[PDB]
């Protein structure tokens, strides 16, 4: 089964740290701005193609790539910057103006440097009818749950 996820946010949220925790299971402490990436994974049968996008704002227009054919969503913010999270808010809206989303508050690891509450992150999701978790780039465990999350929830929708 082939399936389409696009993955969206602010950027330095850490989107590529986590499709590629995920898919090759390593994280790297480099940067480099995504202009954008495809990582395709076999989810057990799932072909899974994921769409790592450049990272957006408040004024960015998302093009058509990142609503036609697309399965399902991963929502990227980070619990260290609540500017991401202000942001993955209007990327949400622009995406409505229905498919899985699941809201990702990433870099949970640096919990001294934490601006965005669990709860917080969980009512937004809440709002809009999808999924919330956190996760590390950093732990492969925290990584796969948030894509196994999105294909389990759209074999369920
Ligand atoms: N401690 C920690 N660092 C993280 C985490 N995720 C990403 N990083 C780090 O934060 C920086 C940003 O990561 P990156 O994956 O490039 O974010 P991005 O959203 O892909 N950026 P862009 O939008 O520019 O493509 C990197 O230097 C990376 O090492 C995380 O969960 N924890
Ligand atoms: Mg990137």
């Amino acid at each position: 089964r082939y399936r389409k996820v696009v993955i969206l946010g602010y950027r330095c949220v850490g989107k590529t740290s986590l499709a590629h925790q995920f898919v090759e299971g390593e994280f790297s402490e480099g940067y480099d701005p995504t202009v954008e990436n495809t990582y395709s994974k076999i989810v057990t049968e799932f072909h899974l193609h994921l769409v790592d996008t450049a990272g957006q704002d408040e004024y960015s227009i998302l093009p058509y790539s990142f609503i036609i054919g697309v399965h399902g969503y991963v929502l990227v913010y980070s619990v260290t910057s609540l500017h991401s999270f202000q942001v993955i808010e209007s990327l949400y809206q622009k995406l409505h103006e229905r498919v899985p989303v699941v809201l990702v508050g990433n870099k949970a690891d640096l919990s001294p440097e934490r601006e965005v509450q669990a709860v917080e992150g969980k009512k937004l999701a809440e709002s809009w009818g999808a999924t919330f978790m956190e996760s590390s780039a950093r732990e492969n465990q925290l990584t796969q749950g948030i894509f196994t999350k999105v294909i389990q929830e759209i074999a369920r929708v």
